[PDB]
RNA sequence: GUGCUCGCUUCGGCAGCACAUAUACUAAAAUUGGAACGAUACAGAGAAGAUUAGCAUGGCCCCUGCGCAAGGAUGACACGCAAAUUCGUGAAGCGUU
């Protein structure tokens, strides 16, 4: 039923109390995943999963560094469940990257010109805010 | 947006400085047009009397095949062929009478 443990042992003693959230947000991302490619679109059908997925990380993001309310071991197991992403939160643990959409959006390589995509842009350098859906993740102004 | 100014300065905002910088055939679309070796239906097989094995040449003809191999009715099509030429036409120049 829930993520199938690879790791075998048990998982440390504040588990139980971030599992609910988490399940919960396992479903949601099942469904998520599940909805079907109907006249949706192809470009945009990723981009409930990147939701998700930051959602998630968010998450345990939050219960580690900003209330200080799990075990390091703990959260270094929630990483190798899969139940955490580490690029994520590497970077942000950067500067200005405090609400990365994703971790492709600041991939320059999958653009022509070797440069970040507007993703990134602060919403003050446009002025006019025409809305952007970065292609990508979806977002709107992560930054 | 994060943070720091022994910032205005309370814990509000505002300020300032630091960091963070530019995706994309933008379309779920909308047109636009050839073909399918499919029926149909016609049509309907090289060489000399007959029945027939092929291997080639040629070129805006292709198909199957990894193929520089092999095959496809000898894969098909090649089917007027022109031409100079035996003697004259005339035309125009250069010299002779
Ligand atoms: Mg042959
Ligand atoms: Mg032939
Ligand atoms: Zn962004
Ligand atoms: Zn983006
Ligand atoms: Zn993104």
């Amino acid at each position: 039923m829930p993520k199938v443990k690879r790791s075998r042992k048990a998982p440390p003693d504040g588990w139980e109390l971030i599992e609910p959230t988490l399940d919960e947000l396992d479903q949601k991302m099942r469904e998520a995943e599940t909805e079907p490619h109907e006249g949706k679109r192809k470009v945009e059908s990723l981009w409930p999963i990147f939701r998700i997925h930051h959602q998630k990380t968010r998450y345990i993001f939050d219960l580690f560094y900003k209330r200080k309310a799990i075990s390091r071991e703990l959260y270094e197991y929630c990483i190798k469940e899969g139940y955490a992403d580490k690029n994520l939160i590497a970077k942000w643990k950067k500067q200005g990257y405090e609400n990365l959409c994703c971790l492709r959006c600041i991939q320059t390589r999958d653009t022509n010109f070797g440069t970040n995509c507007i993703c990134r842009v602060p919403k003050s350098k446009l002025e006019v805010g025409r809305i952007i859906e970065c292609t990508h993740c979806g977002c709107r102004g992560c930054s």
